[PDB]
């Protein structure tokens, strides 16, 4: 057995971020900042040619919603990436097609920032500001629509995955 180690500190709060035009002033409330490193996932519908190509984009970084909670409640373009703690959280979604694996630093940690008692407390989402550069996606595994699990030999490696830690 051994324990594990401690994580690398950016000093770039977005270092992540795919989209670096993303003003971590507006945040508000103020970023409770997440400072581990294990693996975080996403659901998404875009297949693994485009993820691995782009990265996580955010859907408007400049004229989006930067309030958290506002964004958390009612979806809406914003410049943040969603991303959970939670490897089976893709079982919650409507056909959403694959589970993307993601070892990124840094994200705006939701529950610690708007607090556990808001109604999508159960998404442990991780919110990063300018979304992810393909260098910090692993890689994803398609989802088997009628049983909510996923297709594991159908899994794909990222070639753009550069581990750091
Ligand atoms: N997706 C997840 O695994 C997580 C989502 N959430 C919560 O769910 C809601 C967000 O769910 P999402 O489906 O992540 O909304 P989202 O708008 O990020 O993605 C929705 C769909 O839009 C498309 N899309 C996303 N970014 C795009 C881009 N830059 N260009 C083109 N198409 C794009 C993809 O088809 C994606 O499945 C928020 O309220 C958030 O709090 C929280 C935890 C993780």
């Amino acid at each position: 057995k051994a324990a594990a180690p401690a994580c690398p500190r950016f000093d770039d709060p977005v270092h992540a971020a795919a989209d670096p035009r993303v003003d971590v002033e507006r945040i508000t409330p103020d970023p409770v900042w997440r400072t581990t490193c294990g693996t975080l996932y996403r659901s998404d519908s875009r297949g693994p040619a485009v993820v691995f190509e782009q990265g996580f984009l955010p859907k408007d970084v400049i004229d989006g919603q930067y309030d958290i909670e506002s964004y958390v409640l009612v979806n809406q373009p914003s410049p943040y990436v969603s991303t959970t703690y939670d490897h089976d959280l893709y079982k919650t979604w409507y056909k959403s097609g694959y589970n993307y694996y993601i070892d990124a630093p840094g994200g705006v940690d939701v529950n610690k920032t708007i607090g556990d008692r808001h109604k999508w407390a159960d998404q442990v989402e991780v919110a990063f500001p300018g979304g992810i550069r393909t260098e910090f996606v692993i890689g994803v595994c398609p989802v088997d629509k009628k049983t909510r699990t996923e297709k594991m030999s159908e899994c794909v490696g990222n070639p753009h995955y550069e581990p750091w830690h």
